């Protein structure tokens, strides 16, 4: 597992986004981040065109995504629910509020037995990604830590991740990354000074993993756009640059692989017949 590919799914960056299970059945990706629980602590989900049904109270109710989560899991994929994204319709006032919210997540999305409305029926996520983008850090470390306690009650391994941008420390998930046990850091090396072709600062994140992260086994991911149209800048089509980049970063145990925004883009974008996500997967496997 220096060879994992993580993809965001749910926000249909490419327009042509297919079902979650379609991408799990592909073999080019290992970890799927459902984008997003964009409203909290008062729960709200958004998955663009992939789910429109609701409970009476307006909370999304997503029977096809639920079935696909189960299919994905049977095929050995991990499926995390991603909190946040670009909306900022989310904020904690304090750690206590965020700790209460851990229970809410556990009973709504995990193996908690507390009866609440379950957007994915009896399907159970494999954990949570913290894609916090509003530059407010209150509550996340306490939420993460409480979740770790609750996960012991479950019957499988759960994962927590965060999605910083490359500048260090991150203004939204820096405190989380420094103060809680996190499995994966999906670090965005684009739209920033520290992108791969800018002043690439992998070395800083390595220092973080080795000396700061409460989990010394945290895995770091090279976070990239999945196509030229998936973000404004920092898409890498130069496969020599990708090879050399992977070469440099794969020579520690802290390297986890590559994270992509998003499935729709990375799977549909071809060089020039071959899916971008497949190019990357094979580069990871060669390097290991
Ligand atoms: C329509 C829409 C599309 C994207 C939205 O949020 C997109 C971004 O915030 C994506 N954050 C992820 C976080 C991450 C981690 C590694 C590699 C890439 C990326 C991008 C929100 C809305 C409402």
């Amino acid at each position: 597992a220096n060879t994992n590919i993580a993809v965001y799914w749910g926000q249909n960056s490419a327009g042509t986004q297919e079902s979650l299970a379609t991408y799990c059945e592909s073999s080019d990706a290992d970890i799927f981040l459902l984008s997003f629980l964009n409203q909290f602590p008062t729960l709200g989900l958004n998955f663009a065109n992939a789910c429109s049904d609701t409970f009476s109270d307006g909370l999304l109710h997503c029977t096809q995504i639920a079935e696909d989560i189960e299919t994905c899991q049977s095929l050995g994929k991990k499926v995390l629910l991603s909190l946040g994204g670009a909306s900022g319709s989310y904020l904690f006032s304090d750690d206590s509020q965020a700790e209460t919210f851990a229970q809410t997540l556990w009973d709504t999305f995990g193996e908690g037995t507390g009866a609440s409305e379950r957007p994915f029926d009896s399907a159970v996520v494999d954990g949570f990604d913290f894609d916090i983008e509003n530059n407010n850090e209150v509550g996340y470390s306490a939420l993460a830590t409480k979740l770790r306690t609750l996960f012991a009650e479950g019957t499988k391994q759960y994962y927590l991740s965060a999605a910083p941008q490359c500048p260090y420390p991150d203004a939204s998930v820096g405190d989380l990354l420094e103060n809680a046990d996190i499995d994966f850091a999906f670090i965005q090396f684009y739209n920033n000074y520290c992108s791969v072709s800018g002043q690439f600062n992998w070395d800083t994140w390595l220092t973080y993993a080795q000396t700061v992260s409460p989990n010394k086994n945290i895995k770091l991911f090279l976070g990239l756009p999945g196509s030229a149209s998936a973000a404004g800048s920092g898409y890498i089509s130069d496969t020599s640059l990708l090879e050399s980049t992977i070469a440099d970063i794969a020579s520690s145990s802290s390297f986890g692989g590559i994270a992509l925004w998003d499935a729709s883009q990375a799977f549909s974008n071809e060089l020039n017949g071959e899916p971008y996500v497949e190019i990357l997967k094979n580069l990871l496997t060669s390097a290991s």
